[PDB]
């Protein structure tokens, strides 16, 4: 029996033009999908978690392929993924997303080189928290670090887990500090 | 033009269940949100007239994207939603009971049953539940529902957070009887 | 019984101004709300119809506060709201708009508006805008507005809050014309 | 010209039946009366504050006398006092609370003898805060240490201030912890 | 033992000022709290005197850290607090005004003042603004302030979080009069 | 120069388990924050540069109170954040990628991992989760971990809150495989 369970999923979507510099050319979107699943350890300490993480690269999957379909498989630059465990289970709970998300959302991808950046938290429902994100080729250029903001008002609830993913299009819209840039990208380890 | 929109967002929330019996389909809300500059911050302006005006504009834009992401015969409740950014005014939010109502309303072919609607006047950052009710008469029971909305660093001081709502159906375990879709017979929006 | 009341919660919210001219009359908005053990959390429960029934005399009790509170005489606007704890469900809330609204409507000597509601499930402390309009025509666009909600302890997970608000007038710089009061004409509880 | 400008105000009345233990015969009422006022130090370093903390001592007795009148003059038993500055103020501005809102409601009350409790903090416009109240009569009596949330959800504003007074009508619902009781104050210094 | 530790802070806030001209040397107000599991959450305890006992042995913990970190000599206004997770109950926090205040005392080597306290039942992430005074007295004018205490993750429905504070001055930019520490003359705890 | 601080913090966290099996040795995340006065707030700004060299000796002093806090011979995870005042933009903690990271890897003797990061602009009280992972190996699936950090009274509008993290092992119950400490080869601060 499948140990994946979804109550709600949210995708959003959200466009900047400006931040109140000369504007882009184009704006930039960051995406995030979202799943809130039941947590099957909540309220007691379970060893062996690898079932779980095996099993939620098809949810990894699902969520991927989402927000491909709704960015444009052509117009991704950035990405993230992160997790909110709640307040019954453990950090753990949410630990497993690092493989199951990443990998998933690499597969899906055609295996981009930079590490999928990451943040979580056990927390109460409805807690909203600010993931961060790189460029999908080479984590240190500079231009494209930046964060959308995460959360789901009733979720997760104690006996939950809300699970996501967040694709970008591209740089901060004022982006303006140096740095490795994409064209000087040489390295292709997923850093430089 | 009095309209400056800073960033956009777009909510699709598709629920499942809520530990009952799942229904065959799943229930979608979808909010659209601008944040906007709001022209009037920091005074008082007597003649919010031509603002209100304007923002139908904004209302047609949110609408129409609705809409594109749920399909226009798939559409079975709505709202509207503002947040003004605390060097403004409620009445900068207010604007929007028209501007946002009408131009949805048009955008649906003039469905009959007014617009829900909540505002605040709120720092960035601000959530906010959001009521929606059935497009063809407000008292069927089944379709009361609602969703937050709310953008991380919006309202600012000197913004606006306009938001539209629009949702395929009924709550996904809607068991309190009351007037059903099937049995309006009014038609003046309300049965 | 399924009304065990823990705690309640009365809210005055006087309005001066919002820096523009006072009006004559400050606004006054209350919220009366009463925290109950939900007696279905953490199970689904097919049958809600007894407890939404024994819940008007619950709405009954919140809307006699608000108006001996500002009077029977000022009562201009209404709504009602429900927060329910985070082991429940939504249509716990739901059960709210037959049992708050009619009660309340009751109350005043059945004013034809369709009272206006706001509800989610959500943690303990959460606070929610909560949105009115006028109890005789709910286009009358100067009376549209809000007040918030909430108790820093409730709902806890098995609990529900409930609440209903009443006011006794527009806002205070209202200024945005639409249906006035005093043209009101259909008194269909619309226009 | 006053240097006080009310916005908005705010009573609540917090009535608690119980805390899931047996039910006390009556039940406890907090009450808080709150006023939104214009700062008029808000942005700028003002070394004197003294005008200003004199004139508010009327805005202590405003406040402190509506309590009276809601919860009944012989039915206090619990007090405090507390300040939300907006962030365009500093602490200093609220801290002319302390005289003259614990002055006034002190001597709307008949001059009880215990210091009144007071928490402040300089907040975004929707602060929530846990105001902290003890015993009128002697502040270590065990069984009525209490607090009640206070805040407007869209006050303080930057160049505003949110001035409270809270009175309550006893003892904490399932108050079982011994220590000092009412029955057993002698020293009536506001302590003991 | 009734004591279970899950996660412990510490915080030192150092003020240098406040947008005036900046004193000296700045301000430190310190924070040591404790995460413990609720030995009473879900029911009613009508004893809870042996807790309260043994939390005495916390209280010295968490007030010899914060000696340990200003210095015994540095300081010169304290707090405590609670804040009980949302299956407990306030007199679960209670219990702290005996074993949080009389364990610093006696750390402290017994300064007379009260020590000031506040308390909440709350959600896990519930930020609290805990107050402070002088610890040889408590009408000393300049020194009231206060410093904000919370854990993200705590305290969950079950847990209770104890916290202790202590700092070494007066506010930033005291200038309001009052009994000053150099007026102290009555050495009653007060004045 | 372009660097005034207001106000500082130091939090230590110390997590001695997570309801598993405890391990040997608690774990410790610190942070050190610091809120200075924005330069850039309300205009654009088009060179930055300047402000994000003198940035620099900021994350000196951070990082330098970390290791000094910690003990450098006990790091093994790290991080840097940065909340912007509702007057400024991202761009303002955006210097921070370089200020902070390069000044805190420069203290620890040049670890290769690259420093994660997390920022906002936002509200005064802004609370934000900080991600962390190993500093010699990025990969390391035992060491990423978070901790949340935030002032009460910070950012405010014209201002910018810059923090560092640093820790001190794996996860309390860390149990998910992946590329281990010890099993770290390539040396590249990935794998
Ligand atoms: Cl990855
Ligand atoms: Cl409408
Ligand atoms: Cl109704
Ligand atoms: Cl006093
Ligand atoms: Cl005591
Ligand atoms: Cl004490
Ligand atoms: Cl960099
Ligand atoms: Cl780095």
């Amino acid at each position: 029996m499948s140990l994946i369970e979804i109550r709600k999923r949210t995708l959003i979507v959200e466009t900047t033009y400006h931040e109140n510099g000369p504007a882009p050319a184009q704006p930039l979107k960051l995406a995030a999908s979202c799943a809130v699943i039941r947590n099957p350890y909540a309220g007691r300490y379970e060893p062996d978690l690898m079932p779980f993480m095996a099993e939620l690269r098809s949810l990894g999957t699902l969520l991927a392929t989402e927000l491909v379909d709704t960015l444009g498989k052509d117009n991704i630059e950035v990405y993230s993924k992160a997790a909110i465990v709640g307040v019954d289970g453990e950090m753990e709970h949410g630990a497993v997303w690092h493989e199951a998300g990443g990998w998933a959302m690499r597969s899906v991808l055609g295996e981009p080189k930079a590490m999928v950046p990451a943040v979580k938290a056990v927390a109460t429902a409805g807690y909203r928290m600010m993931v961060p994100v790189h460029y999908i080729h080479a984590s240190y250029v500079r231009s494209h670090f930046n964060s959308i903001e995460i959360g789901i008002q009733d979720a997760p609830r104690p006996r939950e887990i809300l699970f996501a993913l967040v694709m970008g299009t591209g740089a901060r819209v004022h982006a303006r500090l140096g740095g490795l840039t994409k064209e000087a990208v040489s390295v292709h380890d997923g850093q430089r």
